[PDB]
């Protein structure tokens, strides 16, 4: 697997971090993002450095950096990250928002909520409210209190079944997501799963189910150097090896 790091601009400039790691023997190659680098060689585990401890970067695939960029949160947005642990994307969203606005990050597992909180704290993220809850229940609390979102990320991982619910209930959850959006709001659905009922079929499900949602065409053009192209629904994207497999789609409530 190719190793990449996302430099945390909430805390450090990318070129400054790059040099600091190069001085320790790490070899870093540019990517399409001025704040992400491909780790070509490193004399030590990338997650064992004081720089990682200090929250100067997040080790994660470059494919996993795409959903937050596609969602493209505004600094003043109110955002929901439905299946947030471990928090790589949650913290990326906070960086894009320059720590302004609010991200509500939900995680059903008490154990994974600890990892999520650890990353948020390590990365210096201040705008995120961590909720340890099941979205199928918490959505009733949001709805009854009229708490709607400007944008929502439903990035699905790839009882025990409740713990893994976001890898199984993507159709149910994307529908909950549209219920939680303000009119004109946007939701990005992403997942590293390539299962047949977990990529395009989730999108076909929701477009057929609801008359208040439409697809937003995502273009592959800006993602230079990534092996990415369209899914079998125009406007959706799939990433292929050598990058981490990933599916990404974007919807708007109308």
């Amino acid at each position: 697997k190719m190793q990449f790091i996302r430099v945390n601009t909430l805390k450090i400039n990318p070129e400054v971090l790059k040099k600091r790691l190069e001085n320790k023997g790490v070899v870093l190659e540019k990517t399409f993002l001025d704040y992400a680098f491909e780790v070509k060689k490193s004399p030590f585990s990338i997650g064992s450095t004081p720089e990682y401890l200090f929250g100067y970067y997040m080790p994660q695939s470059i494919s996993s950096m795409i959903p937050p960029i596609v969602l493209n949160p505004r600094e003043d947005d109110f955002i929901l990250d439905m299946c947030a642990a471990p928090g790589g994307k949650t913290t990326h969203l906070a960086q894009l928002m320059k720590n302004k606005g609010t991200i509500v990050a939900v995680e059903i597992s008490k154990t994974r909520t600890k990892a999520l909180k650890s990353n948020i704290n390590r990365m210096g993220v201040l705008n995120t409210i961590i909720i340890n809850a099941d979205m199928r229940k918490y959505k009733d609390y949001l709805l009854k209190n009229e708490i709607f979102f400007d944008k929502i990320l439903l990035d699905a991982p790839c009882s025990e079944e409740d713990i893994k619910y976001c890898s199984l209930r993507q159709k149910e959850l994307i529908d909950i997501g549209i219920d939680l959006l303000k009119k004109d709001g946007e939701l990005v659905y992403s997942t590293c799963s390539m299962e047949v009922e977990e990529n395009e079929e989730v999108i076909k499900y929701i477009l057929q189910k609801r008359n208040d949602v439409e697809l937003i065409i995502i273009k592959a053009n800006e993602f230079k150097g990534i092996n990415i192209k369209e899914g079998y629904i125009k406007g959706t994207l799939r990433v292929f090896p050598p990058n981490e497999p990933f599916f990404i789609a974007k919807l708007r409530k109308i």
